């Protein structure tokens, strides 16, 4: 079984989003610097990554981890985003927020509107860094997995998150990523983001891939997080595989029927499952009843003749149209 030291934890399938393991995954908690994933997403989506940012006095004042920005410094937004993600710079976070959002209040508005759009119903942002300077800055393991799945759609996020070493284009710094999974511990790691405050304790988001299986893990309040992430990924890689549920082309269960060779699906349907889960998958097809008039005239047969529904217990894990060869 999976046993972790985290108060809340989750691991999800990066392809389908399916929850594979969860522990208190909807409990609102302080999250510390994993907040910064949202800050990075908004910077990347802003289209302003090559713009020059002017660092404010407010940005320099920020407590905690820093990249040592100075008041009035001119730094490319991209550099700040690497500093944010690799070094957890809180100064970088405020500079990004003020640049992309106009003000902290503006940026935080943007963060919450993005959370809403993603369905993060148990998440509320009050700042761009995760310092404990407000009430009601929180998220959950489940919501942070949703956010990370979204972030991993962004090629720039993929790149930044997987970067071990970065030379800034506009600052005299080289930064090493603080994600020990990526830099030293776990060969399958593809990225992630750490957090710590006195009240939040250790928080961690990380991603991993092996044999085409992409996974996302979150732990909130976990003194053993590095080990626990590896345990979680290893458990999934050991016990789950991608099964071809239905192959592209014709549909075996329609053998002997009217649709035996002319009905087809346009793509493979694959899914990440344990051996025991795969036993509980059902392929359901609903098809039009062939009409006598179709025998003589193929033109009366629609292009789509039904749908295939893959069921896992009472979850619909896939649904695709069934076509009829023209």
């Amino acid at each position: 079984a999976i046993d972790v030291s985290a108060k809340s934890a989750i691991i999800i399938d990066g392809a389908s989003g399916r929850v594979l393991y969860a522990k208190d995954e909807h409990q609102k908690r302080r999250i510390a610097s994993i907040t910064k994933i949202m800050t990075a997403v908004l910077a990347i989506e802003s289209g302003k990554m090559d713009q020059t940012v002017t660092v404010s006095a407010n940005a320099v004042r920020t407590e905690g981890s820093a990249i040592y920005l100075t008041e009035g410094q001119k730094v490319k937004l991209k550099d700040l985003v690497y500093g944010l993600m690799l070094r957890s710079g809180n100064d970088a976070a405020v500079a990004i927020a003020e640049h992309v959002g106009g003000s902290l209040d503006g940026f935080v508005y943007m963060m919450n509107q993005k959370a809403e759009q993603l369905g993060m119903k148990n998440t509320r942002f009050q700042n761009p860094h995760g310092l404990d300077d407000h009430e009601n800055h929180y998220s959950t393991a489940y919501d942070m997995a949703i956010l990370t799945k979204y972030a991993m759609k962004l090629k720039d996020y993929q790149k930044i998150s997987g970067t071990k070493i970065y030379k800034a284009e506009t600052m005299e710094s080289v930064w090493k990523n603080k994600n020990k999974l990526l830099t030293m511990l776990y060969p399958y790691s593809t990225g992630g983001k750490t957090g710590y405050t006195k009240l939040a304790k250790r928080t961690l988001v990380s991603t991993a891939s092996k044999d085409g299986i992409d996974l996302i893990a979150v732990t909130i309040n976990d003194p053993n997080d590095w080990d626990d992430h590896m345990k979680m990924f290893n458990y999934v890689f050991e016990h789950y595989q991608t099964y071809l549920i239905a192959k592209k082309g014709d549909i075996p269960k329609l053998k002997g029927t009217f649709y035996e060779s002319k009905a087809f699906i346009k793509r493979d349907i694959t899914y990440l499952l344990t051996e025991e889960e795969k036993e509980n998958v059902k392929i359901n097809t609903t098809l039009l009843k062939p009409k006598k008039a179709w025998e003589k005239d193929a033109s009366k047969i629609p292009d789509i003749v039904g749908h295939m529904e893959i069921m896992f217990n009472d979850a619909t894990i896939a649904k695709v149209p069934i076509y009829y060869e023209n």
